[PDB]
């Protein structure tokens, strides 16, 4: 049950099936071809870069972003107790756990990566909002945009608040303040109430994904999953 994907960027992604196919884990080394490696245990999800050692500056994206989702990635989606694509507006509930491993060498963060589209489909690139949540960073690396608040009580923790335009999107980032290497029953609706009355996330978008990893610019070995959930409701109570 235990597997090891290398499968290397740039134009590559290695998406593996765990539990069930309730989750996929991504190589998703978008830029990039230097070793990766991703070691998974599709029975638990919990995955681990077993083999990196990114170069280059601390600026400017990432070399990749393996990571472990929930929903739909380009087109590539879940297929196990899914709750996505829903509109914003209509989450009954949503909320995420996520521990982690970390290293204390190289640049990187540790976050969640979540899009949003005006459609319920996309095979590409989202066109709403990428909300990312950082749990922590080190070696200098900062989120896209804008720092536009400090110290701020959101969903049971304190943030800063990076906003910035790419070019089809908006983004905002959480970044826990202190950091930390896991959180517990994070309530994403809280989030998406937050980011929405920030400007940053129009509520009548799709949900598309809930995704968690390692964006990194140097290092990255050693950095891993120990556990991950999230979910997103809808509807009614039914039995037959
Ligand atoms: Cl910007
Ligand atoms: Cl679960
Ligand atoms: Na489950
Ligand atoms: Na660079
Ligand atoms: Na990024
Ligand atoms: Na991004
Ligand atoms: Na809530
Ligand atoms: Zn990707
Ligand atoms: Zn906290
Ligand atoms: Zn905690
Ligand atoms: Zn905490």
């Amino acid at each position: 049950t235990t597997v090891t994907d290398c499968t290397p960027g740039p134009n590559q992604n290695g998406v593996t099936s765990v539990q069930g196919d309730e989750y996929r884990v991504q190589t998703n080394e978008w830029n990039s071809s230097a070793q990766q490696c991703l070691t998974i245990n599709t029975a638990t999800g919990a995955w681990t870069v077993s083999t990196a050692n990114f170069s280059g500056g601390t600026g400017g994206a990432p070399a990749t972003y393996p990571s472990i989702y929930k929903g739909c990635h380009w087109g590539n989606c879940t297929t196990k107790n899914v709750g996505m694509p829903i509109q914003i507006s209509q989450i009954g509930s949503a909320v995420t756990s996520w521990s982690t491993t970390q290293v204390s060498s190289g640049a990187y963060d540790v976050a969640y990566d979540i899009w949003t589209n005006s459609t319920p489909t996309t095979t590409g690139q989202p066109n709403g909002t990428e909300i990312m949540i950082w749990l922590n960073s080190r070696g200098g690396v900062q989120p896209f945009g804008s720092q536009t608040a400090t110290g701020v009580t959101v969903a049971g923790h304190t943030w800063n608040v990076w906003q910035g335009q790419q070019t089809s999107w908006k983004i905002i980032s959480y970044v826990l303040t202190p950091g930390a290497t896991s959180i517990s029953n994070l309530d994403l609706k809280a989030i998406f109430a937050d980011a929405a009355a920030r400007g940053s996330l129009n509520t009548s978008d799709y949900l598309l994904d809930v995704e968690a990893g390692f964006e990194i610019w140097q290092g990255g070995q050693g950095l891993g999953s120990n556990s991950f959930s999230v979910s997103v409701t809808s509807g009614s109570a039914h039995h037959h």
